[PDB]
């Protein structure tokens, strides 16, 4: 279990909870057809109205920790359990005011993912426990300004050899995008994006050969 609840930009720490609209517990979100697989559930409140200004090709982190308070010290499951193998995915869309309460109907489209590496064996989930749960990745420097939402993903694949199974771990940050261009990519839906028939999905973590995550492909400028 993890939980997304801080950011970085470009190397400022905007604090705890900041522009994250934080589920209240670790408790994973199962059902891919539930509006949960949006942004999660169960928010702290009150949800912080603060939207991140992010110059469009700046580098963020997204911080996970085991639980929904961030860094409490020493924990051998912080910032996940590293034997819940799986895949790290960040997504963006568009939307009319990142802090309006209703999230559906966006189109998401894909900046970033870390699957799995065959030859090393290492899936995203391992680098992110490495890397203290800070999962790291530029916003495309060519996106049309203006306010969105930020959804990061760990996904754990220990028990998904059936579905339900895979246990989705995931919030939604506010930011607005900043320079850019005029680009506007195409997204997909949630729920939608991710189905029953997805081997991202749906896989047994010892009969891995070959991994690739759910969901589009990542958009590039
Ligand atoms: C993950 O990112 C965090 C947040 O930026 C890092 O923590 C900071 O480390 C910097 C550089 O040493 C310090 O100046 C800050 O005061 C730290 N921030 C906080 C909130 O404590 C952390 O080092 C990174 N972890 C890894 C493994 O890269
Ligand atoms: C944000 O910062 C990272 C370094 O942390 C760069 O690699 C990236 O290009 C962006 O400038």
């Amino acid at each position: 279990r993890t939980v997304f609840s801080s950011l970085t930009v470009n190397g400022v720490d905007l604090g705890q909870g900041v522009a994250v609209r934080v589920p209240s517990s670790n408790a994973p979100v199962t059902d891919i057809e539930s509006d949960d697989i949006i942004c999660n559930t169960g928010f702290i409140q009150p949800v912080s109205k603060t939207v991140a200004a992010v110059p469009a090709g700046g580098t963020v982190i997204a911080h996970f920790h085991h639980t929904s308070a961030g860094y409490v010290g020493p924990d051998p499951s912080d910032p996940l359990d590293p034997t819940n193998k799986g895949p790290v995915l960040a997504y963006l869309a568009k939307v009319p005011d990142a802090t309006q309460s209703d999230v559906t109907g966006l189109k998401w489209f894909k900046i970033w993912q870390d699957g799995y590496t065959p030859a090393t064996r290492q899936w995203g989930s391992d680098k992110l426990f490495i890397n203290g749960g800070n999962a790291t990745f530029t916003i495309p420097s060519c996106l049309q300004a203006g306010q969105y939402l930020l959804r990061v993903e760990s996904i754990s694949l220990l028990n998904a050899e059936q579905y339900p199974g895979a246990q989705f771990f995931l919030s939604c940050g506010q930011i607005n995008i900043t320079g850019g261009n005029k680009v506007q990519p195409v997204g997909v839906d949630f729920p939608g994006a991710y189905t029953s028939t997805d081997p991202g999905i749906v896989t047994d973590i010892y009969e891995v050969g070959t991994y690739t995550p759910p969901g589009p492909a990542v958009f590039s400028c």
